[PDB]
């Protein structure tokens, strides 16, 4: 079990340390269409969907990692702006499809860092999404989260939506 986690850590890294590395020399405003950066989520992704549990959702919808998110909110002012936007976005059904595209969000405010610390220090709450030996609960989750710390400087641009029609 040990192991599976420090693998994400270590692949974390790499994305981390390699997306920065990367955007630094290239020195322009990064988008959606960066290679690095969209292997960066995928990453992210497994990190956060080892340990999660069973759906609780009343309507029975398996959140997946998605709910762990919807917490953010209750943690930080900054988070309740685009934790929302998601939602007021149609296209985007699939819960996961929510959560990839609340990164972004997060990572464009460059508070992503700052979010993923606030939920490992409340595993009173975060237990319940989560095992009692998941990555977000181990020593992985704050290591990678002091460690997003170097993408603050980054400055992506994703696109989300767009209207044309009104005069």
């Amino acid at each position: 079990m040990a192991n599976e986690r420090m693998n994400l850590m270590n692949m974390a890294k790499l994305s981390i340390k390699g997306l920065i590395e990367s955007a630094l020399n290239l020195g322009r405003t990064l988008d959606s269409d960066y290679a690095p950066l969209q292997q960066f989520f995928v990453v992210m992704e497994h990190c956060l969907k080892h340990g999660l549990k069973a759906k609780k959702t009343f309507l029975g919808q398996n959140k997946s990692f998605w709910g762990p998110l919807e917490l953010v909110e209750k943690l930080v002012p900054e988070a309740a702006e685009i934790t929302a936007s998601v939602k007021d976005l149609p296209g985007l059904k699939t819960p996961v499809g929510r959560g990839r595209a609340w990164l972004r969000l997060a990572l464009m405010q460059k508070k992503l860092s700052e979010y993923m610390k606030a939920l490992i220090n409340k595993k009173e709450l975060l237990s319940e999404f989560y095992e009692v030996n998941a990555l977000m609960m181990e020593e992985e989750g704050a290591i990678i989260a002091g460690l997003l710390v170097g993408l603050n400087v980054i400055d992506a641009n994703f696109c989300m939506k767009g209207e044309d029609l009104d005069s």
